[PDB]
Formats: C-alpha cells, structure tokens, sequence
C-alpha cells in the first residue's frame, strides 16, 4: 500500500506532497525531500510527542492516515474519497489549489480541516470553505509585505511571474489589487507559468520578461520546482545580475530552488512566515533511519535520494552526518497545525467526559461542527513558543520574516534582513548585491 | 423529491440553473424561466423524441435524472455526488465554473460530459479535463471575434466589465491577450462584478467607467442577472447614450437582461454560438400545461412566474398566448447534446451487439472510456440541420452569430447584423444608432 495507516483513538487524516508532479500527464514524479518527507515526518513525530505526553489527550491515542497528493489537486482528490466511507480531521494541504479542491468534498461530510502551508485568500470565506483553518496567513498580508518592500527599495516598475493555480494567480492578484488602489508602483507585465509546462517553456518565459528590460523587479508567486527551472533559464540565457528577484513563501529560506544555482539566485528577497527551528524535531529526525522507520513507507526511496545510492546503500548511514540537512521551514506549522487538532480534543473531552481519563462514551463519535468550534476557539503556546490562535476567518495573524540570499566567500545564506509584523520593519544596511545590462527605448 | 426521475434502459443525468443564486446565506432564489425551464424541458423534449423515433436506438428507452444547480458550484457539485457512490453520461452544466467542479468529480469515476453553454477556454484542456466535452466552442475565438468587431467599428479606446467566476474572468483575459497583441484595440480598464455583491455596487460600477469619458464602448462578460443590474444602474444614472454595450453568449439574443430596460440597451452590439430556433420544440413547449406536465417538478413555480398569479391561476392559461414567450437562444445546444449522446450509444450497440434489436448481454454495462471514443468520433446533423461534430479537444468550431438591439417605433428586436467564422464578415448596412 502507498500509505500511511497508523490505528488509534481518534484517526487524523494527512495531506503531504511526498512526490512532485511528474512531466507532462504522469501524475507522480522525483521525490520531494524537504517539502514531502520533511513535513510528513513532522506530523508524525508531533503526534508520538502527543501520545506521549501524559497531560494533553490522557489514556487516549491519535490515529494516522497519511496519503500522498503528488502536488497535484486532482490525484489528492480521488485520495480524499477514502476519508469520506473514521476520520475526525485532516491536517493540509500544502499547495493552496489542493487543499482548495480537498475542503469543497470535505464541508459536505463536515469534516473539519488545518492547513500547514496553503496561503490562498479565498480560503479565508466562512461560505465556501465553513470548515477550513489554517495556521499560516493569507496572501492578502504577504502581497502588502511585497508592495512595501518594493516601495523601500523604490523600485516603482516591476514585472510579476506566477505559477498556474490560485496560490500563483489570486496571490499575484492580490499584489495588483494594493498596486492599483494605493501607492505609485506600477506593473509592467504579468507572466503565468503553466501547469504542464511545454519543452522550453522556462526559456520563453524569461525572453518574455526582458521585453520590458526597465523591470527588473520581479515578484514571484511560483512553485519550488518552477522557481529551479526559471533560475536554470536565467543561468542558461546568460542573465546574471539583471533580474531583482522577490520570492513568497513557497520561495522563503528553501534549498531546492537554489541548490547548484547559488551565483544566479544572489541578492534575491525572500518572504517566509514567522517561524522558528525546533531542536525537537531535528533529535527525532536523525534518529531516523532505514531499520527503525518501517512507519514512514516513502522512507526507503527517501534513503536513495538522501544519500545518492541504490538499495550500494549500506544502511549504515546518518541523516546530516552523511549529506546536508536543514529544517524545512514549514515544519513547525505543520507540528502547530497537529497540536491544534488535538489541544481542540482535549477541550472537547474536558466538556463532554468531565470525569473519565479517557474516551468516554459521550465522545465516541466526533460531531464535525462541535469540533470546529473547539478549533477555532483554541489558544496555546506551539512548538516554537510562539503563541498559536485562529480568529473569525480561522486565520493566523500577519506575521512575516523578510530574507535575502548572500554570497560571502565561498558560504552561502538566507540572512533575516527584516520582518513584517502590521507594518514594514527593513534593515536596508545589512542587504548585498550582486554585479549587474539591457538598453531600453520607450 | 426536488428532481426529476424517469426510469429507463439507460440513465442520462442533466445539471440546469433552475433557480438562480441566493442574495444573503441562502442558496437557492429566484426560478429562471428562459435559461432554467426552457433549456430544461429541451433535454425532456430530445429524450422524448429519442424514444420515440425507430431508427436511433431501436427498442431503447433513455432515462434521465435531472438535478438544479441553483447557479452556485458549490450546490452542484453536492447534487452531482447522487450520480455516484447508475450514470452513463451527464449533460450540462451552463456555466463554466459549475461544470468545471462536476467535471472533476466525474472524470475519477470515468462518467462522459457534455455541456451546451459553458465556453471556458480551461475546459479544453485534455489533461485536467478529458471526460468534457461541448456542443459549443470555448471562448478563445469569441474574444477574437470581440477584438475584430471593435477594430471594425473604430473603438479603439474601451472597457471590460466580468462577473467573478472562470466564465467572466477567462473570458476578459483572453480579449485582453489578444488585445495586448494587436494595437487597434486598448484597454481603459478592468472592472469585476463581484459573486456577492453589496448594496449600491452596481451603480459604483458605472461610475468608475465614467472616470474614463473617452472609453464609450464596454466589453461584458457577465451573467444574465449581472447584465441586468448594469443596465439597472445604467437608466438609474441617466447614461442612455454615452455606453456602447458588446455582449457575449451569456447576453446573445436573451429577453432577460433587457426586460422594461429596451432604451438602455439600444444599439448594443451582442455574439452568441450559431444557432437555429427550431419548430419542434416550440410546439411541445406551447402544449405544456399544469394538467399534463406533472413530469417537470419546478413547473408549478414556473407557472406562477410565467403568467403573473397563484395557485388567482386558473389552470386554463397558454404559453405564447396569454404570456410573452420566445425560444431561449441555447435550446438547439442543449437538444443537440443529447442526440450527441444517442448517437454514441447507438454506435455502441451497433458493435457492442452484432444484430440485436435492444440491450444485449455485453450491454449490460456501460464503459465510460469506451463512451468517450463514440462521442468525440461522432458526425450528424443536428436538429436545426446543421452539422453536431467535435475535434481532438472535444469543442465545437468557432462559428457565431452577430446581433444588434434596435428598436424601430414600438418595436425590438435582435437584429442580425453578421457572422464570425474565422474571419469577420460584419454587415454595416443593416446596422442601427
Ligand atoms: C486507560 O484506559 C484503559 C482501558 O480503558 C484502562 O484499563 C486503564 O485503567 C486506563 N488508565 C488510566 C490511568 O486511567
Ligand atoms: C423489445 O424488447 C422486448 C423485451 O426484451 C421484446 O419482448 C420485444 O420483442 C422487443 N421488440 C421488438 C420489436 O423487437
Ligand atoms: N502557500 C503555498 C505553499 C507553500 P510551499 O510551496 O508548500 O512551501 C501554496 O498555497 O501553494
Ligand atoms: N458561456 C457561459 C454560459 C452562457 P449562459 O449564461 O448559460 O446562457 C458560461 O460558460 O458561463
């Protein structure tokens, strides 16, 4: 079987893109490590941390069913179907046009829902999507991060790129709303990367943005493996210097976009929600490995891709002694999203079974409203510290972390050059630039 | 029930906009009698004339289940979950954002579609969408022939007005594309009617395109009940004839969106898919009545609505007699997108069983990827005796037909000023101001 199925109590469903979407029609492809592995191994060590803990859900233990999405809206729809036939909540997805597609079948079954990474404003109605949350902040706070740091750097003429999707395109959306409405910062072009992109499509799609060579702005709402491919093309077209790339969350500190690319991805900004790297997470995930791991049954092809071998593969290898590690950066919001589900529980047995330590028989089936209610009602200190709460949307509040890409010597880094908290706080002094040319008549 | 079901050998479902969408929280509203009843009674009608007919499916009953879409997504794609858990095929829905959600729900289960007047450009794509099909052509070349149409008429300058909703939004993008492409058209700027609107919206509308006095000319893709609320806010603020309206199929030659609103909408220059009005179905429509309709469950409503009273009805009322009627511009497409699956069928059975007059036992059950190669292969003469075909996407040819309002004296009609096939072919002469 190609999932995750852990019998407990209350059963959690989980929605992780293990695989990346394949070229052209295939539905699953390369295996995503940080985005996929990373997270889902999150969600798992947040719920034996929960089982764990005497105090939080006592005598009672949590369920998974974790499955596959391929990064794609339409293979995580036929894999939602098996939740609905018990599952009490589903935590993801990640990609906003997923869990949008997962939360229109889920509010018919009224099956409540917390998103680690999904960052689309339309999920933020109390109509069309009554039973999602999210621990992460809409697009509409982020898209006013850009414009402000755009207006900082005072580059009034920009150009915006977008992957095919609503994250891509209502987040690009939402950046020339603000654009329109206020402000003296102009749109020269807006670019969309397509779903299935054609041979050379990335080649074309930077010819494109040098028809306007004044904008060398660009504001980037694109995928991790979009942004690989237009920083390829830009490396192969000779392009160094020229584009000022602003990247989104789905861009933030990641290593993906820029591994072997390193020259080509210099001085670029950046943004990421507030966040912090748990040391819990990183003891577990080193524990980790090909003979205790039987859990996790995308862990083996995760062994060939980790190390670069065949199962040649000793099995004898160390995750961060043997190749490179670093905590993805949404890891605590997905160990956030899993507390809050059970935190909710928890406040739903201390009402229902006043008494009894332990499921009581009140509590034996989970009413999908009531526990939403509980949701959203839950406030907390998560895994990072930081406080955790929804409000009337079930949104978290606007919080946000502003990076740039530097290059000093021979090491390379995401360094925190400001953050976005309400307002723009930019520290102009600590940003790097790289060595620029396109003559322009208009 | 609030559907309606007859039983037969093989079961067809069908989406219709019954009732409208709600104003608050609710879902369902105001019963739609051109593009709801009309469009739904023309799916009863083909299935009627289907089984009747001797040649086309011989000793074949088709069943149907017809379901209301209430203009929202949301409520359909609810609705279309009863077809699965039995559907040989679906027809519908109208709009393109409806049939989008029921299309990614049907093709897990393999059910073919086929729609008569959802025209999203996305809804061609093989990859996300490979069990839709359409009886008529997606919005790609309706933009082109928008762009053409105002090169022609030397608006240079001109503004777009979209409801929200793939339909509206996809249908403006690709007008733009195209527009950003050639120089002889410029875009002023980008107006979006929003899904739920507020109070006063409308007329909010009509001022921000009264920012720009230059750009006469608007391009709208919006709904019927849009259009109407723009032309309200129109006549409200006194802007008879400062506007240039261009209309889409979801205008075309419809009674609806210029009801009591005739002075607003003169000269409005309107494109809608090529189209017959047939016979047939006018004297079916005509002869329905209360006593003999039980079949069609929102037709008491329909009454009511229709001839103005309540069941104050006598019973004893005609349509097209005692009430205005007028064959809704999009009934050949719906009746054409039922013969397109008989026809499929009947190819079926002709290989499926060898000399068989009815069901055999290999017809037992019905395969929807072996469906989908009789439907796209299929070629006849529709009921307006023009050519029903599909191409490798599963889209008609983009054929369509030019309108414009005039009103002479008392009178008002939509005037066919010329066509679009491929090129332009506009009638000057027959066009009024
Ligand atoms: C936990 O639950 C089990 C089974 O219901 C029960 O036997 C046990 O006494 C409980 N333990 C505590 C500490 O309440
Ligand atoms: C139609 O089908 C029925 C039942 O299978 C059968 O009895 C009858 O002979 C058929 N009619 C003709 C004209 O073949
Ligand atoms: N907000 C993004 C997800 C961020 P990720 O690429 O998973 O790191 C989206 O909704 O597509
Ligand atoms: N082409 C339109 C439908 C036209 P109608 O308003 O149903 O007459 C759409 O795709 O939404």
């Amino acid at each position: 079987a190609h999932s995750i199925r852990v019998d407990g109590d209350i059963i959690l469903g989980g929605l992780f893109p293990v695989h990346a979407k394949g070229e052209r029609g295939v539905p699953c492809g390369e295996l995503k490590k940080e985005k996929g592995i990373h997270r889902l191994e999150a969600m798992l060590y947040a719920i034996d941390q929960i089982n764990k803990d005497p105090d939080l859900l006592s005598n009672i233990t949590l369920g998974v069913r974790i499955l596959d999405t391929c990064s794609r809206d339409t293979y995580a729809l036929e894999q939602s179907l098996t939740f609905v036939q018990k599952i009490s909540g589903v935590i993801g997805a990640a990609a906003s046009s997923v869990s949008i597609m997962v939360a229109n079948i889920l509010r018919l079954f009224k099956i409540p829902q917390i998103s680690y990474a999904s960052t689309a404003p339309e999920l933020s109605d109390n109509t069309r999507y009554d039973f999602f949350s999210r621990v992460v902040p809409p697009d509409s706070y982020q898209a006013q991060a850009m414009v402000d740091i755009v207006t900082a750097l005072g580059w009034n003429y920009v150009s915006t790129l977008a992957s095919e999707g609503n994250y891509g395109e209502s987040g690009v959306e939402a950046f020339t709303q603000i654009s329109r409405e206020i402000g003296g910062v102009s749109i020269a072009q807006s670019q969309k990367i397509p779903r299935e992109p054609r041979p050379g499509e990335f080649e074309k799609i930077i010819k494109r943005l040098l028809e306007t060579p004044n904008a060398r702005a660009v504001i980037m709402f694109a995928n991790e493996d979009d942004i690989r491919r237009i920083l390829e093309a830009a490396k192969k077209l000779n392009q160094s210097g020229h584009f000022l790339w602003i990247g989104s969350d789905s861009w933030g500190s990641k290593i993906a976009p820029v591994y072997q690319q390193e020259e080509i991805a210099e001085g670029a900004v950046t943004i990421l929600p507030k966040r912090a790297s748990i040391d819990g997470f990183d003891r577990y995930f080193r524990s980790r490995t090909l003979a205790n791991n039987r859990r996790n049954v995308w862990f083996a092809e995760f062994w060939e891709e980790n190390f670069g071998c065949k199962l040649k593969c000793t099995g004898l290898e160390r995750i961060a002694r043997d190749s490179s590690y670093e905590q993805e950066g949404k890891v605590q919001f997905v160990i956030d999203a899993v507390y809050s589900m059970a935190y909710a529980l928890h406040n739903m047995h201390k009402d229902l079974c006043p008494g009894y330590i332990g499921l009581c028989p009140r509590m034996s089936t989970i009413d999908g409203k009531e526990l939403l209610g509980y949701i959203r009602a839950v406030n907390f200190n998560g895994s990072a510290g930081t406080p955790v709460t929804f409000n009337e949307n079930g949104d978290a509040p606007g919080r946000y972390d502003i990076f740039q890409y530097q290059i000093t010597n021979k090491s390379t880094e995401y360094k925190v050059i400001g953050h976005w908290t309400n307002q723009l706080h930019l520290k102009v002094e600590d940003m790097q630039w790289a060595h620029r040319t396109h003559p322009a008549s208009e």
